């Protein structure tokens, strides 16, 4: 079973860490943070890792039921939510995953919409249920953010119209804020079981092992509810690569696949990258910022090489 | 290049007409409406049709710029926005498509979020987002002309001339006055105008057969209802067929719905060249089967092939 990547262009790819299109390829060699995201994690032979799952709609989504309303001391409104697996089955905290698959993998205030469709139906309404939806924010750094224990909180403003004991969906849309008090850091993991407990079953950290190489990211810009900023979310591989690798189940013949970013119109290789077995890219680049490349481009598998292979500089 | 389908199970598939997971397989033999949706349209040899595009994030999304606030007889505040292609390039109305790719393909009040990130800039741009509704049956819904209208709940906090994104979430309502009908196309160029460049209607050509849909339930902002959106093929099938670009060897591919755990075929279906499924079923409602099931290509057959009843 030979190894292949999708032939989708950048404009045909989506982010595996938030429901966003891919905007640009991106590098940042001088990043000081450990890169250990948990969504968009898949080995080249198709083994999903971390909290990664296959649905584009599952990324940073939650399903469950609300239990109680609680206010904070700053007069904001919060709602306790028990969470299930995205497919509705109970989350088993002893499952060998960091958190329910799809759980956000970064610190911040995630903005979206909470919606509910009641289980009980009304005969006079054609045996149909009542519904409600509201804007909501989930603070993944909150001590109440404990998805591995089956419970999280979300916050709303100016509404009491959230029902307990009714099926609840969180649809992510963007970030609430990226100001200092909103604690946005795309490389800081949540404490999935709370502050004093160690995260478990994590996908491994990734890094270049070679002098002169840096990580290559698929970058998306993420919407903001308000305030100032131009926040971005960087993934190691787009969601369509996760879907492809999973289905193909091709044995990895070495620790590193050589790949070429090609202009199919000219047939020319624009640059080379190392696609590592654990599912991430490195390139020989000494600068930060976007990679300027034609819109028809995509990565193509060339051959299996090894860690000592020297990439041509970008 | 032999023909293949993805090996993704039902619980690993998403809808091609709204950003939702697939919940169930579904039939409705006695449907009176012409089925002619424009998203999730792809021939078996990988030709996208209608307003279909490849991004899961592009389905029922819009990109553009708000131009001005508008007043009308309805509550809430209203706004005009120009719409571009999803990749930001100007929409060319002479493109041989019904509307910008990703445009909603049904009548209703689509509920979502409008967000903005200003162009001009500390040196960081300003932002805002609000819940919004787009009435696709409205005379002001003219995406083929490069313009649509949306409504917000009372707020003035929407800026003119700034990059604007619509993220779909569900429906605002399904009451009679909200005109939800998943098989009624919008008038893409406005009232009294003919739609153009449409993907063709689909139907069973065989007695006793009916369409088979991939069904998703869609969230509601309020009111009573359990609305659903039915697609002909999931978004991952569109992605797979597009890339595979495999020649269709007949008008119909015979496919088997398999339980991979047991290896047994639960039922067979016809996968038609234009990109839709039919089955031999004489009832409406969900197909009750484990979510780990999936379709597998069996062989190329013809219009005269007789399916075993489900």
């Amino acid at each position: 079973k030979p190894f292949t990547l999708p032939i989708l262009t950048l404009g045909e790819l989506t982010n595996s860490r938030f429901p966003l299109p891919i905007d640009v390829l991106y590098t940042n060699p001088n990043e000081s943070a450990i890169v250990q995201c948990q969504n968009g994690r898949c080995t080249l032979d198709g083994e999903l890792q971390g909290t990664t799952q296959l649905l584009p709609t599952g990324i940073c989504a939650f399903r469950g039921k609300v239990t109680q309303q609680v206010q904070d001391e700053h007069r904001g409104t919060h709602w306790n939510m028990t969470v299930t697996n995205l497919n509705g089955t109970p989350f088993d905290p002893t499952e060998d995953v960091p958190a329910p698959l799809g759980t956000p993998d970064f610190s911040g205030q995630i903005y979206g919409v909470i919606s509910q469709r009641n289980t009980n139906t009304v005969p006079g309404e054609g045996n149909l249920p009542a519904n409600r939806a509201h804007e909501a924010v989930i603070a993944t750094y909150s001590p109440k953010f404990t998805p591995k224990l089956g419970n999280i909180q979300f916050s709303t403003w100016e509404t009491q119209d959230v029902s307990s004991g009714q099926p609840t969906k969180f649809t992510p849309v963007g970030l609430a804020s990226v100001d200092a008090n909103s604690h946005f850091d795309q490389w800081t993991l949540p404490s999935y079981s709370g502050a004093l407990t160690l995260n478990m079953n994590l996908a491994p950290s990734v890094a270049p092992v070679f002098p002169g190489e840096c990580l290559l990211f698929f970058r998306s810009f993420i919407p903001l509810k308000g305030g100032y900023g131009n926040p971005a979310i960087d993934c190691l591989m787009p969601q369509e690569w996760v879907q492809h690798l999973y289905q193909e189940s091709a044995p990895s013949l070495s620790d590193v696949a050589l790949v070429r970013y090609v202009n199919p119109e000219t047939g020319r290789t624009l640059f080379e990258a190392k696609l590592h077995r654990n599912g991430f890219l490195t390139v020989a680049r000494n600068s930060a910022g976007p990679v300027v490349a034609p819109t028809n481009g995509y990565f193509r598998f060339d051959s299996w090489v090894n860690q000592f292979y020297t990439l041509a500089p970008m």
